């Protein structure tokens, strides 16, 4: 395990992302193949 979660929260936040279900999704996503999915999907989705 890397620290890609948190660099992806860091990321995230400072993208703007605010919402409490996308920090569930913090203690969901626990591997660095999920983060990236997850934080790409978050990031298509909101381009």
């Amino acid at each position: 395990l890397k620290n890609a979660k948190e660099d992806a929260i860091a990321e995230l936040k400072k993208a703007g992302i605010t919402s409490d279900f996308y920090x569930n999704a913090x203690n969901k996503a626990k591997t660095v193949e999920e983060v990236n999915a997850l934080k790409n999907e978050i990031l298509k989705a909101h381009a």
